């Protein structure tokens, strides 16, 4: 969207992002900061979590908490046990953003690693679901919670070379259209597809591309403000393009 | 899928099966059988496996051989194994059709057990996905090898109380989509979503479900017919319903 929303959009949202420690995840819960939410950290790296959360702070004046969780490996229990450390110290989530994920390889599916394979899916899909599922009752005690996976263009229209990735991105889409069915009239869910944005993952999909030529995650913000704000109240079910 | 194939529709055509014990894999095998096909069957089942292939060598005159792989469990290194021990016997395969499949729980996304769905999705979508990274040189063998994986309705539209299920049949399509994306010109890849028929999984979706509303797996073999045979070789990249609303 050219979406230019007021400063305060998500004063008083309580924001929990995944990935938050670099690329695209940073940046969300930097800008979901700035527009006044309450956000929450997730990610497997200590010391970049704390670095994140001290630059929000330093722009905020509201320091985030954040908590480690490495999707590649943890169980539906190490899910539920951080579930019950958040309630401890949240009452509810208005949001939760999956921005973690793998990439794996980019070549053909003759040439795909199968341990690589299972790991794309592992945390695209599998602890993608069970972090999801730990974090249902929280969002249910939202007004309104609203709840975002992450997508691409090769979770509509599988392409070559795409492999597990654009398979994980398919599973994405059915999950998050299983909830949207599931959670009518209780919460918003739908997928973001960020598009081609300067990130550490464009770097490997596209090693020979020149990244100058590519948008940043900021540009790509407004459609994340957007579906955690108010704006987008009676939308569920949805994948939408950040930037086609 | 009105489909009426001359009846040596399979001469000379090698087709693997998976999950070939059960009522959709049986109903397939047999079905090729009839129509000429060399049909190996794969199942994690031994003993139901030999009696499918006495049934079929019964009804039609020929005896498939079969090969043992659990999906749920497999290595790579496993389903290299099995196309080695294929390739002993078999030139090429002109065909294979993954119908093995795990439901999982039907049930709301909130009450999936999470094991469960990592089965599903390692039996549906990884094992798969390994299985036919085994089997890609053999069917390049072929003049036209066709691929066909097994989707649902809720591949397409996920629908509440699907859960992993759903997610691993778009992991299906996506992967199918990618293949055929890859193999243009090369290999037809495809999927067949069966519809509800009456077969031990789908009444265990529906345990409460009057089975006389639905279709046999016999009733709904004219596309998966027509996706081995000749007739399909311009088709790729597609998912089809055997039972067309």
């Amino acid at each position: 969207m050219h979406y230019q929303p007021k400063q305060d959009l998500l004063n008083d949202r309580i924001i929990l992002v995944t990935g938050a420690s670099d690329g695209i995840g940073r940046e969300a819960a930097m800008t979901y900061a700035r527009y006044g939410a309450t956000v929450i950290l997730l990610g497997r790296n200590e010391e970049k979590l704390r670095q994140v959360a001290s630059h929000i702070n330093e722009e905020t004046g509201r320091q985030p908490q954040w908590f480690i969780l490495d999707l590649l490996t943890c169980t539906s229990e190490n899910c539920q046990q951080l579930a019950q450390r958040i309630a401890v110290n949240y009452p509810r989530l208005d949001g939760v953003l999956h921005n973690a994920g793998l990439l794996g390889d980019v070549c053909p599916m003759s040439e795909q690693n199968p341990q690589v394979w299972q790991d794309v899916m592992q945390v695209n899909v599998n602890a993608t679901f069970m972090l999801t599922q730990a974090l249902l009752p929280l969002l249910l005690k939202s007004d309104a919670g609203s709840l975002v996976f992450t997508s691409s263009s090769v979770g509509r229209q599988g392409r070559a070379n795409w492999g597990a990735y654009a398979a994980s991105k398919f599973a994405t889409e059915g999950m998050m259209q299983v909830l949207a069915d599931e959670y009518q009239q209780r919460l918003r869910v739908n997928c973001i597809n960020p598009g081609g944005t300067r990130t550490a993952m464009r770097a490997s999909a596209f090693p020979t591309e020149d990244p100058q030529k590519l948008k940043t995650p900021a540009d790509i913000m407004p459609l994340y403000l957007w579906l955690m704000g108010d704006d987008s109240r009676r939308k569920t079910g949805m994948t939408f393009d950040a930037q086609p």
